[PDB]
């Protein structure tokens, strides 16, 4: 009865979760194998795309599976330490993603306003240093505050969760909710939007078939940026609203918005099918 409902729901939800995991992983392996085996896809810009695929891969392999076992079994099975590690990895991947999108926007702005300065300034070795720098900064603002417990609240319902090994709710104090949201998300979001609008203005101020092909590619990048925003902004708006008033937004919708964020990790591989070169490498690799 209660037990039959539980069996039906657990089995259906395990299946949906396996699908999501599979889509995230297969799609981002494909992006990475495509770029890694197609000389024509090995541009500097695509080094940043690979990094973005690595963040989404880590969400497919680690973040979503743990989150799935929690949603399905209705308890955390893995101990306190893995709860904190899982949370740190979650925060890391969102931070690395939006910082990397920001870099991509800046790379394109430079290329479109100073193609020659771009040429002498930007090399493989420098792109790699930029990628490492993004992951370094992202790890810094993710792991250390979570591992030093700067996020913990003193409310008794929070302390209840922190003491129960089967609770892995990321219940935070307000200061951390604000500061961490601004540092990991809002600041790079704003930078990315400001730069992406400038790139649009510059594109509008611009042989003909080659200019077309570039503009198709710029719009692809513009779409991954806009869809990332659409997928995560609702979550981070509710995160701030909750600080000021917990009743304005029902909890089920806050949770749904987190899952929409996770869903973003399956979207870029599909969006890259707008490109002939990606489409051809995908077809070939699936052989
Ligand atoms: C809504 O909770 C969940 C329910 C079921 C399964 C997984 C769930 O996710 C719990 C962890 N999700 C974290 C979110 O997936 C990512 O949240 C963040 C990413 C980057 C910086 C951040 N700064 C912050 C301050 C407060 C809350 C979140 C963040 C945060
Ligand atoms: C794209 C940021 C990356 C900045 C690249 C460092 C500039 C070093 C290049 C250099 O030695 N000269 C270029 C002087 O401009 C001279
Ligand atoms: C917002 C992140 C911005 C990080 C920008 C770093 C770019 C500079 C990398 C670089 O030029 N190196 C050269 C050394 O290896 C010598
Ligand atoms: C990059 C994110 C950096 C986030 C740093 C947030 C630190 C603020 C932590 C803090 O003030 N407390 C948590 C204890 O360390 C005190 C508690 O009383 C809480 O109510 C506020
Ligand atoms: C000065 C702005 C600093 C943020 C102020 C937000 C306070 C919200 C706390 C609250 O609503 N209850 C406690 C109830
Ligand atoms: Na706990």
């Amino acid at each position: 009865g209660a037990e039959l409902l539980s069996q039906q729901w657990e089995a259906g939800m395990s299946l949906l979760m396996a699908l999501v995991v599979l889509l995230i992983v297969a799609g981002n392996v494909l992006v990475i194998a495509a770029i890694g085996s197609t000389q024509r896809l090995q541009t500097l810009t695509n080094l940043f795309i690979t990094s973005l695929a690595c963040a989404d891969l880590v969400v497919g392999l680690l973040v979503v599976p743990f989150g799935a076992t929690l949603v399905v079994r209705g308890t955390w099975l893995w101990g306190s330490f893995l709860c904190e590690l899982w949370t740190s990895l979650d925060v890391l991947c969102v931070t690395a993603s939006i910082e990397t999108l920001c870099v991509i926007a800046i790379d394109r702005y430079l290329a479109i306003t100073s193609p020659f300065r771009y040429q002498s300034l930007m090399t493989r070795a420098r792109a790699k240093v930029i990628i490492c720098t993004v992951w370094a900064i992202s790890a810094l603002v993710s792991f250390l505050p979570i591992m030093m417990h700067w996020w913990r609240d003193e409310d008794p319902q929070a302390l209840k969760c922190y003491q129960d090994p089967g609770c892995c709710d990321f219940v935070t104090n307000r200061a951390y909710a604000i500061a961490s949201s601004i540092i990991s998300f809002y600041i790079p979001l704003l930078i990315m939007i400001f730069v992406a609008l400038r790139v649009y203005r510059e594109a509008k101020e611009q042989s003909r078939v080659m200019l077309m092909r570039e503009h198709k590619a710029l719009k692809t990048l513009g779409i991954i940026m806009g869809v990332f925003t659409l997928c995560w902004l609702p979550f981070f708006l509710v995160n701030i609203v909750n600080v000021f008033n917990r009743d304005l937004v029902p909890d089920w919708l806050f949770v749904a918005f987190n899952w929409l964020g996770y869903a973003n990790s399956a979207m870029n591989p599909i969006i890259y099918c707008r490109s002939p070169d990606f489409r051809k490498a995908f077809k070939r690799l699936l052989a």
